[PDB]
Order: structure tokens, then C-alpha cells, then sequence
């Protein structure tokens, strides 16, 4: 009713999906997206919920079921800590836009302002990009991009965005320092999306936007970037791979039916994503028709697409100020909820792992939030959109795909998928069934390993709209990705080193659950008997 409704919608759903869908064509992004959501996203969501709910442990410490894999929990915690660096900058932007949308005549409509350049063009009077009043506001008035030569020269933070990020981090801390623990913040995004869909589809030229959306081109599906984008967006929206589902479900009741939650969340995700893309392309069609430019080159396909679209739509509704205020309140509340969820994943994992941390949640919360603030200072610089692009590309990229692949492999092969299904039948009365066992053991790891190998061997040098990141920027992005990814083999080669006993003793102790470590002394384990692995 409300739980799955608010739960489903996320900032990653109304901010990242729009420009990922624009950049990857129109509906050509919804075929890979839906494919993964059906095959490798819904089973992974259900698996994460079941894991967290049965084991009662956070992202990091849920690996008492197969010790060698605690590195996977550490990797997901690191991925979350990374994403939290640039996920607070989006909320800083939302806060700045809510602050600047409190005037009658909004700023992003005309360009007789002070941040406008002598190149601006107002449609109410051939790189049409970044010359429209709203694009010049976002770039020149908020980010101050015009003061950064690139990712090599990023000036000092913008005191406006500095204050906004500071307030956001203060809100996060003060809402996250006491324990882990309304309906309007879960109903609003859907209502704003409904208003946008209706009005947009009423807009002139939105017919061309909807046609470009519905016109599926397959030469683009044949490429490797659309599938990587779809997979990363599915794991970025539904949560599988951030240690957030496990941490949140550990507090769910035991008899809680996580299968219902998985089904409803996937359904709502698919539906709302189709609708959001529909509305976004209606707004793109209107922008392209009013600005006299093609739909494929009317706006930025980067991290600031929605901050140019949604002002463009706001400014075409009656009483557009009320709409600006309400839409940016919605965006800010969604951002705060999602960032609090990610920070809670991190804190709950690292506290469930280290009791010394769980004793002091004030100090640990302060540490985590102060770290995220100091590291977002980089993204809120004058060339901070470049660092934000770097992080968005590499923070949760092949890193998240690899983490989720290793988690699925662990649970489905080393901990057994028949064992997992027996746990399910224990906490829910019904066995998951053939479809889910098959998507956990074979189909999900297959798809995810293919997408990982592709994202590695089909990686396109990082670039902003018309800016080619220098080579070392890609080097640093891959350093980030690997730092996130290299924790699994490190922790395995560690476990195998800090367990006294024969080679097979050490390969069992790290592969058996932590409670049934008295069954290993006999040299009798399931993983060793070569029948476990035939558990389809
Ligand atoms: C973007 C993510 N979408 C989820 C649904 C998985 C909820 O968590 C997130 O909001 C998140 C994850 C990790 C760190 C941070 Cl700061 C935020
Ligand atoms: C647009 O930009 C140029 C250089 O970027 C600047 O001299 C002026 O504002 C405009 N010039 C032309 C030819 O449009």
C-alpha cells in the first residue's frame, strides 16, 4: 500500500534513469533494462532480502554462511561509501534549486541574468547545448563550470554549494545518529510524475519526444554500453549490490514475506521507469520543438539532465513557482531518504562487524558523515561536475556488477541454493521454486559475468558532454573501481592465511557456515561431496 510504494521510488529512479535513458536512445534502453529486471534483478533483490532477513546480519557480517566472502560485504560497503560522495552533491543541487525557486520569476527561464554569457539564446526572442537559459543556469549559475578548464583544473568549492552540502550533511547526521529509526514523502514523487506525464504529453512537440521514445533502434542494442547502463541502473535503483537491502531486511520480521516485496518492488520499478522515461522524452520533444534543435542534441546526457528538463517543464505550468517548490521538495526528500538509506547500510554493516563501533553510534555516524562531506568537497568544486562524472561512472560501475556477481556465486554455489531455498521455506512456508533457483544459480551469474567482462573489455574513455577526460582521469576511475573490487580476493587470501590448520582444513573453515564449524573436524562437509554442485 505505502511501504512498497515509497520503498520503490528512489532518487536513483527520477535522476539517473532519465539521462541514462536519453543518452542510450529512447525505448532502446528499456529492452535491456526490462530484460535484466526480469532475469537478473528481481531474483537478486529477492535473494538479498531473504539473506538479510534470515541471517539477521548486515551487509558485511551476513557472510558467516561462507566466510571467504566477507570481502564481498566489505566491497559493497565501500561501493556505498563511494556513491555517498556524489549522492550528497545531487541533494546539494536540489537544495540550491529549492532555494533559488522561491522567486516569482524563476531564474532558469530568461537569461538577462549575471551568470549568462554573451552567447546565450532565449527561444522567446550551432551548439544549442549550454546556451539555453536553463542550461546556462545549471552550468554557469549553480555549478560554475565556466571557471574550470577540465578535470585537471578544478577550483575551490562554490560557497553556495558548500553551504548546501554542509546543510545536507548536517541533516543526514542529525537524522542518522540515533539508532536506525512519512506517507507523503512516499506518495509525492508518484504524483509529481503523474502531473509531469499528463502536462508534458499535452505539450507541443512532445509527440516527437514520445515517438523517439517508442522508436526502438536495434543497432544500439547490438552495442555493449546500453546493456552495461541498464544493468548498473537496475542495481543502482533496486538496491541489490549496495548492502542496503540486507541491512534493511535484517530488521524485518522473520516470517516476513520477502517474495511479495520483491514482486511488488520489481513491478513498480518497471512501471514507474517506463512512465518516467515517457514523461522525460515528452519534455525532451517539447524542448527540441521550442529551441529549434533535434531531440538527440537538445540537452546534456550527463548527470545534470533532469536539472535542465524539470525546470524546463516547471516553467511551462501555471503558477510555475509552486510547482518548482513542490518538485524540488520532492527531489530533496527523495535524495535525503536515499542517502540516509545508503549511510545506514554503511553504518549498520560496519557496526554489526565491529562491536566497538556499535557501542558508539554518535561517533561512528560523525566519522562517516564527515568523511562523505570532505570527499564531496571535491565534487562541489568549480570543475566538480567532472569528478562527479568520474565517480558516477566508476564508483558503482563494473564494481557493483562484480560485487553482486560474487555475492550470487557465494550464496548459490558455495552456500548452496538448495540450502538457501530451505532457509526460505523455513521463514516463509513455501519453497522459492524452480524459476528463482535457476535465476540465482545459473542465469543471474551468467548475465552478470557477461556484463562484467563486457564493461571491462568494452570500456569507452570517460568524457563529459564535449569534454574528453584525460587518460589519467580514466586511470583514477579504474583505480577507484578496482579498490572497490580488489577486496574480495584480498579477503580470500587473508582468510586462507589466518586460519590454523591443514590446507583442506583452511579451505573448509572458510567455506562452511560459522556455527557448523564442529562438523568440519570430521572431514565431512557438503561442498566437498561432489553432489552439492548439482543442486539446480
Ligand atoms: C543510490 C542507492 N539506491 C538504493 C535503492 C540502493 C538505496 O541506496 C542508495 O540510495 C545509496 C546506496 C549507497 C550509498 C548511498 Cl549514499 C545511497
Ligand atoms: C559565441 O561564442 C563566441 C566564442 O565562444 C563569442 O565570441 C560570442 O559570444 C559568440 N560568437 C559567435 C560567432 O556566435
Amino acid at each position: 500500500l505505502l511501504s512498497v510504494v515509497g520503498f520503490a521510488v528512489d532518487l536513483a529512479n527520477v535522476w539517473r534513469f532519465p539521462y541514462l535513458c536519453y543518452k542510450n536512445g529512447g525505448g532502446a534502453f528499456l529492452i535491456p533494462y526490462t530484460l535484466f529486471l526480469i532475469i537478473a534483478g528481481m531474483p537478486l533483490f529477492y535473494m538479498e532480502l531473504a539473506l538479510g532477513q534470515y541471517n539477521r546480519e548486515g551487509a558485511a557480517t551476513v557472510w558467516k554462511i561462507c566466510p571467504f566472502f566477507k570481502g564481498v560485504g566489505y566491497a559493497v560497503i565501500l561501493i556505498a561509501l563511494y556513491v555517498g560522495f556524489y549522492y550528497n552533491v545531487i541533494i546539494a543541487w536540489s537544495l540550491y534549486y529549492l532555494f533559488s525557486s522561491f522567486t516569482l520569476n524563476l531564474p532558469w527561464t530568461d537569461c538577462g541574468h549575471t551568470w549568462n554569457s554573451p552567447n546565450c539564446t532565449d527561444p522567446k526572442l550551432y551548439s544549442k547545448y549550454k546556451f539555453t537559459p536553463a542550461a546556462e543556469f545549471y552550468e554557469r549559475g549553480v555549478l560554475h563550470l565556466h571557471e574550470s578548464s577540465g578535470i585537471h583544473d578544478i577550483g575551490l568549492p562554490q560557497w553556495q554549494l558548500l553551504l548546501c552540502l554542509m546543510v545536507v550533511v548536517i541533516v543526514l547526521y542529525f537524522s542518522l545518529w540515533k539508532g536506525v529509526k512519512v506517507w507523503i514523502t512516499a506518495t509525492l514523487p508518484y504524483f509529481v510524475l503523474f502531473v509531469l506525464l499528463v502536462h508534458g504529453v499535452t505539450l507541443p512537440g512532445a509527440s516527437n519526444g514520445i515517438n523517439a521514445y517508442l522508436h526502438i533502434d536495434f543497432y544500439r542494442l547490438k552495442e555493449a554500453t546500453v546493456w552495461i547502463d541498464a544493468a548498473t541502473q537496475i542495481f543502482f535503483s533496486l538496491g541489490a549490490g549496495f548492502g542496503v537491502l540486507i541491512a534493511f531486511a535484517s530488521y524485518n520480521k522473520f516470517d516476513n514475506n520477502c517474495y511479495r516485496d520483491a514482486l511488488l518492488t520489481s513491478s513498480i520499478n518497471c512501471i514507474t521507469s517506463f512512465v518516467s522515461g515517457f514523461a522525460i522524452f515528452s519534455i525532451l520533444g517539447y524542448m527540441a520543438h521550442e529551441h529549434k534543435v533535434n531531440i538527440e542534441d537538445v540537452a546534456t546526457e550527463g548527470a545534470g539532465l533532469v536539472f535542465i528538463l524539470y525546470p524546463e517543464a516547471i516553467s511551462t505550468l501555471s503558477g510555475s513557482t509552486f510547482w518548482a517548490v513542490v518538485f524540488f521538495v520532492m527531489l530533496l526528500a527523495l535524495g535525503l531518504d536515499s542517502s540516509m538509506g545508503g549511510m545506514e547500510a554503511v553504518i549498520t554493516g560496519l557496526a554489526d562487524d565491529f562491536q566497538v563501533l556499535k557501542r558508539h553510534r554518535k561517533l561512528f555516524t560523525f566519522g562517516v558523515t564527515f568523511s562523505t562531506f570532505l570527499l564531496a568537497l571535491f565534487c562541489i568544486t568549480k570543475g566538480g561536475i567532472y569528478v562527479l562524472t568520474l565517480l558516477d561512472t566508476f564508483a558503482a560501475g563494473t564494481s557493483i556488477l562484480f560485487a553482486v556477481l560474487m555475492e550470487a556465486i557465494g550464496v548459490s554455489w558455495f552456500y548452496g541454493v538448495d540450502r538457501f531455498s530451505n532457509d526460505i521455506q523455513q521463514m516463509m512456508g513455501f519453497r522459492p521454486g524452480l524459476y528463482w533457483r535457476l535465476c540465482w544459480k545459473f542465469v543471474s551469474p551468467a548475465f552478470l559475468l557477461f556484463v562484467v567482462v563486457v564493461s571491462i573489455i568494452n570500456f569507452k574513455p570517460l568524457t563529459y558532454d564535449d569534454y574528453i577526460f584525460p587518460p589519467w582521469a580514466n586511470w583514477v576511475g579504474w583505480g577507484i573501481a578496482l579498490s572497490s573490487m580488489v577486496l574480495v580476493p584480498i579477503y580470500v587470501i587473508y582468510k586462507f592465511l589466518s586460519t590454523q590448520g591443514s590446507l583442506w582444513e583452511r579451505l573448509a573453515y572458510g567455506i562452511t557456515p560459522e556455527n557448523e564449524h564442529h562438523l568440519v573436524a570430521q572431514r565431512d562437509i557438503r561442498q566437498f561431496q561432489l553432489q552439492h554442485w548439482l543442486a539446480i
